[PDB]
């Protein structure tokens, strides 16, 4: 995709801090909006290459010919896309006049995404989830994104992590616009109960971490391997992912290993009100902490109380981590077998070792409605069943053109960003 300035590109300045065991310094960064929320259009004019759920059929007839005739614009962050950024805070809308929720990624400069690496590293942050009711999910997480963009690997690209390009995960999306500095218009098919976005050709595979998938009644932590750790272009079902006639033929594993309270048993460690643990309707610090061998440790702070993971059994394993164990007992107990297909935590392990994007983002599922999360899962299963209850949500819950008129006013603020071997991000 090329870049137009009918609108200037300015990233919200955002201050995190880099820690280490004699202290914790602060850090200049700043935010990008992903390239799907911006107005593609034509580079020599201001005729849309994409309106609607429909491309345009002059200005981009083939992938390769559209990346050349299409353009990124600036963002109106704070005006269209609701997006705030005030010294630790972040803080993002989920409805603005005609505009549903926002990905964006943390950047080193304007130039380069910033790459971190998780292994022997922990990650902290403070969230305020008191704004997000059923459907929605304020995520924090990180991917195997290119750290240009991918203008290194594909010339097509002349946009770069300046306009937010290259995003990249485990369900391997069909739905970006732009792959690989070439667009998606070829085999495009339009959403049916979407009227901004779409199912393309191609896609885009890399390993994801998702350290943050929560509203006010659920929260999960979920490691998704790839089989291959870097970013790769996927064509049609081969891809695999949520849209595709198969889900499990991909590359990547969509399910994951995932950690959720209230799916394991305690249903009273997260949620809205004094008699939760954690009690959603007031922030809370939530650190991640990454081991050499991939296991993942994991402790919450709130009013100055520390609060360990809660110890979980399934089957015979017993803990509060989650490793090759839990992931193999997890698999037994609930079902599905796509965590250790594509390598498991060992797989996963690479990415830790390797430079991955941080993302945050707040969205609702038009696929599922989020019952995932938040709900019994799947339909097909019953309150009974091992691992269907996720959250304390209905299963009419979730329908996201009932919860962007119900609550467009629902947002998440991240703030606190911290990052350092583990155990320095606490103090100093
Ligand atoms: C931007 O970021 C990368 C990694 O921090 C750095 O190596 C590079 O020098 C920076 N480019 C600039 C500041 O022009
Ligand atoms: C769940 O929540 C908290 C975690 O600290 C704990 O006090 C409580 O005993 C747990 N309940 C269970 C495991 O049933
Ligand atoms: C249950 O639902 C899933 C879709 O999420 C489907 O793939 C599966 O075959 C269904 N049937 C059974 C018997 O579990």
């Amino acid at each position: 995709q090329q870049v137009c300035t009918q609108q200037a590109e300015t990233h919200p300045p955002l201050t995190w801090q880099k820690c280490t065991a004699s202290g914790c310094t602060p850090q200049q960064g700043s935010v990008v909006l992903d390239a799907n929320w911006r107005w593609t259009h034509d580079t020599k004019s201001t005729t849309n290459c994409y309106d609607g759920n429909t491309w345009s059929s002059t200005l981009c007839p083939d992938d390769a010919t559209c990346a050349k005739n299409c353009c990124l614009d600036g963002a109106n962050y704070s005006g269209t896309y609701g997006v705030t950024t005030s010294g630790d805070a972040l803080t993002l809308q989920f409805v603005t006049a005609s505009n549903v929720g926002s990905r964006l990624y943390l950047m080193a400069n304007d130039s380069t995404y910033q790459e971190f690496t998780l292994s022997g590293n922990e990650f902290s942050f403070d969230v305020d989830v008191s704004q997000l009711p059923c459907g929605l999910n304020g995520a924090l997480y990180f991917v195997s994104m290119d750290a240009d963009g991918g203008q290194s690997k594909y010339p097509g690209n002349a946009a770069g992590a300046k306009y937010g390009t290259g995003y990249c995960d485990s369900q391997c999306p069909r739905d970006l616009k732009f792959i690989n500095g070439q667009a998606n218009v070829e085999g495009w098919e339009p959403s049916s109960n979407n009227a901004n976005t779409g199912v393309g050709g191609h896609g885009s595979c890399c390993s994801e971490m998702d350290i943050w998938e929560a509203n006010s009644i659920s929260e999960a932590l979920t490691p998704h391997p790839c089989e291959t750790v870097g970013q790769t272009m996927c064509s049609g079902d081969s891809c695999g992912g949520t849209y595709s006639n198969d889900r499990y033929g991909g590359t990547c594993d969509p399910d994951g290993c995932d950690w959720n309270p209230y799916r394991l048993g305690n249903t009273s460690f997260y949620g809205p009100g004094s008699s939760f643990a954690l009690d959603t309707t007031k922030k809370l610090t939530v650190v991640t902490q990454f081991a050499t061998d991939g296991s993942i440790s994991r402790y919450y702070v709130q009013n100055g109380v520390k609060f360990q993971q809660p110890n979980a059994q399934v089957g015979s394993y017993s803990g509060n981590t989650i490793n090759t164990d839990y992931c193999a007992a997890e698999q037994t107990a609930f079902g599905g077998t796509s965590f250790t297909d594509k390598g498991g935590l060992a797989q996963i392990n690479k990415a830790f070792q390797g430079g991955m994007v941080l993302v945050m983002s707040l969205w609702d599922d038009y696929a599922v409605n989020m019952l995932w999360l938040d709900s019994t899962y799947p339909t097909n299963a019953t309150a009974s069943t091992p691992g269907a209850k996720r959250g304390s949500c209905s299963t009419s819950s979730g329908v996201p053109a009932q919860v962007e008129a119900q609550s467009p006013n629902s947002k998440v603020i991240y703030s606190n960003i911290r990052f350092g071997p583990i155990g320095s991000t606490g103090g100093n």
